[PDB]
């Protein structure tokens, strides 16, 4: 427990997002014609179990960022 | 197709929320000044020089839990 430990945990997590080549490839393999359709399709499957927890929403926000930027 | 990605993202989000160590350290921020905590953690996260989007999203995950507790 400390501010150092928290920063390293977040640093580790963020670095896991960007360096996960499998995720990056799946994200690139989706589409680039019409992001709106891709977003709602991915969102529907992510939440088909009904669980709308904050971690998943942030994952979806990361995905949308890569789609529009 | 879209399924493997959605499953991948769902797993990442559930892992964030089940990171008990992470949830526990974040819950310990009973500070008079959230701003200082925010800048302190953000400074350590970027002390190398790499301002990559993944770290920013994790900082955004942290900041949301930090600020939306009041």
């Amino acid at each position: 427990a400390s501010t150092k430990k928290l920063s390293e945990s977040l640093k580790r997590i963020g670095d896991e997002l960007d360096s996960n080549m499998e995720l990056q490839r799946m994200i690139a393999a989706v589409d680039t014609d019409s992001p709106r359709e891709v977003f709602f399709r991915v969102a529907a499957d992510m939440f088909s179990d009904g669980n709308f927890n904050w971690g998943r929403v942030v994952a979806l926000f990361y995905f949308a960022s890569k789609l529009v930027l």
